[PDB]
């Protein structure tokens, strides 16, 4: 608890300058745990002080023996690498280092594509009335970063250990489509499962009438949607919603197989997951905004089938492009948000979930107004953009190289995402001095370019086979950690304030 003494002791016996994170220092059982950082290389290590019983479970090097006057028998001191086995043991000793279910209270997800931002995210959440999802990454993101459920969760939890936070947090398996991916997420101990059934969502206008009749027929013959919903009326939010036959048949053709897949996924979870879990159902990747009728159909179907969910991710009117503010008519956003909120109130209650909500500040007043008591917002890329901004500020040479590389790789990485980026409006880098490079991360189109080339930047390799930017990127962010943290935390805190929490 006296920091001099411990730093002195470690430097004397190990011959390295190891700096303790004061907030990380925990005392449980009769053991001490904390984290240190090597001033010279920026490597972090777990340090355990306690009996031989305790230190044996951890792997590592015995530094020496220390004299706590907690008693009089000398404690052992061990220095351990941050790996899976050591962190499993730690997670037993410090029980708060484990994801837990959020339930029906407002939450916010700070996904980390880099694996080093979680202390900053924890800073942002200080004193807020919000449940934090600190581990959140999608199947596609992990594909593009060479990561997995375990490595993502490990990165977040090491971050949490560094932070000293003891409150609750969640791990969100984002945009999972396959049972295989649900299975590995379960094995990793994730607490929320975001089901994406978009493979099974059908745009009726893309098939001919015979095909539509066939799809409707088979769904209907196994569920009888006609008997349950035809001509049914819902008086919600001072409005009347009627399932006329045509609206019903369209809605069934659009979402029927998707509801089946959501259910099958939920059953697999019930079968294979002993531990507590939540579910989010996502339908945000559709060609059109979700109609009120579709919202009602989906929710009533899930209740009939017994699929218990906490979050519903709708497609709202407008354009929700990555790295840029809301595009669209704010009055239509207001009115549809009123509708959807009213539906969620009478139908559930359930939390409406917003994907790609990062940086849509112009939309947040309406979001907070309609659902502020129960809501969820997902972010990830915005934190990566903040780290690139910090690179711009403290390593201009590196930002320049990344910038040009990002431009060359944008047409390739763009495909998967829908953006209307105007490449003509990306400023000329050659005309901007080093002292002002940072301001590029305030221009929309530049932001989109850097947002979307994250994979290429992070994984690109030389002819040699060495990483093109990865090593330097991580070294820079290590060297400017405090500024990195404060940058990212302030940006997330802005989001949280604007949401009324």
């Amino acid at each position: 608890h006296d920091r001099e003494m411990l730093e002195g002791y470690l430097k004397d016996r190990l011959g390295k300058v190891l700096e303790i994170y004061p907030a990380s220092v925990k005392r449980k059982e009769d053991a001490i745990f904390f984290m240190v950082k090597n001033r010279e290389d920026g490597e972090k290590y777990l340090v355990v002080i306690g009996s031989a019983d305790v230190t044996e479970e951890f792997s590592g090097d015995y530094v020496g023996e220390i004299a706590l006057e907690k008693s009089k028998a000398k404690s052992k001191v061990k220095i351990s690498e941050r790996n899976h086995n050591n962190l499993l043991v730690l997670r037993q000793y410090l029980p708060w280092l484990n994801p837990s279910v959020c339930g029906k209270r407002s939450s916010f997800g700070t996904g980390d594509r880099l694996g080093i931002a979680t202390p900053a995210h924890v800073k942002a959440f200080e004193g807020k009335e919000c449940f934090p999802f600190l581990a959140q990454q999608s199947v596609r993101e992990m594909s593009r970063t060479g990561r997995n459920w375990l490595s993502v969760l490990d990165d977040a939890i090491w971050g949490i250990f560094e932070s000293g936070y003891e409150g609750a947090f969640g791990a969100d398996a984002d945009h999972v489509k396959d049972l295989e991916d649900i299975k590995t997420a379960i094995d990793a101990g994730y607490t929320m499962f975001t089901i994406d059934p978009s493979d099974h969502v059908l745009d009726p206008s893309t098939i001919d009438k015979a095909a539509a009749e066939h799809v409707f027929f088979e769904l209907n013959e196994r569920h009888d949607f006609l008997s349950k919903y035809e001509e049914k009326v819902y008086e919600i939010g001072g409005r009347k919603y009627t399932f006329d036959r045509d609206s019903l048949i369209e809605t069934v053709i659009t979402y029927g197989k998707a509801v089946d897949h959501v259910e099958k996924c939920y059953l697999f979870l019930k079968e294979n997951n002993r531990n507590p879990f939540e579910l989010e159902v996502s339908v945000d990747e559709t060609s059109t905004p979700t109609t009120p009728l579709a919202h009602i159909f989906i929710v009533e179907e899930l209740k009939r089938r017994g699929v218990v969910f906490t979050n519903l991710a709708l497609r709202f009117v407008g354009e929700w492009q990555k790295a840029i503010d809301y595009i669209g008519d704010l009055k239509e956003l207001d009115s549809t948000l009123a509708e959807h909120a009213a539906i969620a109130e009478v139908l559930g209650p359930y939390k409406l979930s917003l994907h790609s909500g990062s940086d849509k500040f112009s939309a947040y007043p309406y979001f907070a107004k309609h659902v502020g008591n129960l809501f969820h917002v997902k972010t990830a890329g915005t934190s990566y953009l903040e780290a690139i901004r910090v690179v711009a500020r403290f390593s201009p040479e590196l930002y320049r190289r990344i910038h040009e590389f990002a431009l060359q790789r944008f047409e390739k990485d763009r495909a998967s995402y829908h953006v209307t980026t105007d490449l003509s409006k990306v400023p000329d880098i050659s005309k901007i001095p080093d002292s002002q490079l940072e301001d590029l991360l305030n221009e929309p189109n530049t932001r989109q370019v850097i947002h979307i080339t994250y994979g290429s930047v992070l994984t690109a390799r030389n002819s040699d086979g060495s990483y093109l930017f990865r090593d330097e990127l991580f070294k820079t962010l290590s060297e400017h950690e405090r500024e990195h943290y404060e940058q990212v935390a302030s940006h997330i805190r802005k989001h949280l304030d604007l949401l009324g929490v």
